[PDB]
């Protein structure tokens, strides 16, 4: 769960990426 806010925002992994990766 990976997330690259190095301007790369996956709408789909974002999603899931985001609630790890977020919490």
């Amino acid at each position: 769960v990976k997330i690259e806010p190095l301007g790369v925002a996956p709408t789909k992994a974002k999603r899931r990426v985001v609630q790890r990766e977020k919490r």
